[PDB]
């Protein structure tokens, strides 16, 4: 029937729903296209599906030729959201997007959720993503970094040899950033904040004293975006169904920076593994091969 | 020789700057830096030994927690209530800036601050007591800056009628582990013969975002507290017995779930917008919270070793307790 999220890895053990994954990734019109994988990952109830909903609105507006909407319009769209399932979900619709110059690529949206058996699934989405958007609340804590270090090392260990770096882009997405008078919302404030915050954390906690070097050894690019609070109506509703105008002004403004920064055709980076670009079919094969290693 | 009238005038401007420079504000009474703990006895005695309050039994309301969690904001509303009670809607009028004596106007300092003005309130039945407001602040982020935050947190717990443990959004394992530590460090100095070491503990949870799970306020906080504790015990063995530990140190444990105050408060370093610019539900819940702590029938005299303590006795405990941690 309608598009929606598909449970592809489910969590004490884990399983790949290969038939569910393959029915998405093996469709005739995207099967041999190079795939761009955008992955949002983090703990339960941190607003991952809300941000994925705006990614979809951008993708569907681009597909159907202001993507955010009129203020008076309810958010009225296919939405990503017990939701307390540990595992990986992928959007059932793969988007075909033409890059400048004419190359058409497939765009997959991925959601990784968990609270450690979750090391496997965070590793898997890291290994299979063009951009891993690590979704944190308010600040970057020692435990956020300890976990990040663990699942990136765990993913790197399932990849036998690495002539380059194992992963591509890491983005720290900091939600409900409350100190724009110290670091401005968005990318440049986020960059200045990340490096200072990592330096402070490394010096406070010997368990992550090399996390900066480790992260940089793992990822070819590391960025950070400071996102404003979305307003009390979004924050206190189990399932926000209000209108665009009921979302805080600055959140919407920063959405207009963040979302195209990730999804504009000229920002889409094809997934690479072993120094070669990966098709949708190849993605399916890698999910199968990695799942086998972790089992 | 200056004129008589000019002499009294110059003395008059002298007493004008005297009152202005000593206007009611926060007083740093216990300070840390570098480690080691210093107690400004002269400053503390000037507060607690004022003639009219020296021998009254004392009610000590303490707000405690990590930096930048809105402790001084909540203290400012407590002051508004107490100044209202003193000589007279205590919250203010909607179109007016939040005005009054403020706390953050008078800091990354680790230690304890006490409001310089002691309030005398008449309880139901006519007993007048002294009310002291205390602000306790420090980081427990790292391995360093954790021994010293335990000490000052123990100190304000030992000396308070109610310890308002001010936490953001939820009760986390690290909040419970530090609580366990500083109530342990404070327990030792108590003799524990006639009474539990401490009186009331209140988990004040700020920016509660789940009223459809547990309602804002006291009844929601109590339904939330016990079930939250059982979870954290099961997950981190270091606090596996924290609920029994809490109930052995305190004679009362409560929890209050407080709304978010609005984006204007949240993103301004020192909010000076209008009362109307504070979230409506926040103000509603404040009208429950602040009287629940400060209404005359709720003021609990400080008790140590089975006996009610006076302001002057409170000074002597601070001087004695501080030497123990040395
Ligand atoms: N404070 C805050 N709440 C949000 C944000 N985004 C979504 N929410 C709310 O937080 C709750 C959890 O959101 P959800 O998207 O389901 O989180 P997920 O479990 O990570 O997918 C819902 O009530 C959302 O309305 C945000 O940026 N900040
Ligand atoms: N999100 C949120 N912010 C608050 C709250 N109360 C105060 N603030 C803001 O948080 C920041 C720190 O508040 P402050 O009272 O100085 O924190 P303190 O260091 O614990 O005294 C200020 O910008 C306040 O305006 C609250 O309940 N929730
Ligand atoms: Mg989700
Ligand atoms: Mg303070």
């Amino acid at each position: 029937s309608k598009p929606g999220p598909v449970q592809v890895v489910l969590v004490h053990s884990f399983e790949l729903d290969e038939k569910a994954l393959a029915s998405i990734l093996l469709q005739d019109h995207i099967r041999d296209l190079d795939v761009v994988v955008v992955s949002v990952a983090g703990a339960f109830r941190k607003g991952k599906s809300f941000i994925l909903d705006f990614m979809l609105r951008y993708l569907y507006s681009q597909k159907e030729s202001n993507w955010l909407g009129d203020p008076e319009e309810p958010l009225t769209g296919f939405s990503w959201r017990d939701p307390e399932t540990t595992g990986i979900q992928i959007w059932s619709e793969v988007f075909t997007v033409e890059k400048p110059g004419g190359k058409k690529v497939a765009v997959v949206l991925m959601d990784t959720q968990g609270a450690k058996d979750c090391a496997t699934i965070f590793a898997l989405s890291t290994m299979t993503s063009s951009v891993q958007i690590y979704n944190l609340s308010q600040n970057i804590q020692e435990d956020d970094l300890q976990q990040l270090q663990l699942f990136t090392e765990y993913g790197r260990l399932a990849m036998d040899e690495i002539f380059q770096k194992p992963f591509q882009t890491l983005m720290f997405l900091v939600r409900d950033w409350s100190f724009p008078y110290e670091y401005s919302y968005g990318l440049q404030g986020g960059m200045a904040f990340l490096d200072k915050r990592l330096q402070v954390k490394e010096h406070q906690h010997e368990e992550i004293q090399n996390v900066r070097n480790h992260i940089h050894s793992c990822f070819s690019d590391v960025t950070c975006f400071l996102l404003p609070h979305p307003g009390l109506q979004v924050a206190t509703s189990p399932d926000f169904d209000g209108k665009l105008k009921d979302i805080a002004g600055e959140f919407k403004e920063q959405l207009q920076a963040l979302i195209p920064y990730v999804l504009n055709p000229s920002k889409l980076m094809e997934k690479e593994i072993n120094g070669s670009k990966v098709t949708c079919r190849g993605l399916l094969e890698y999910f199968k091969a990695y799942i086998k290693i972790y089992q």
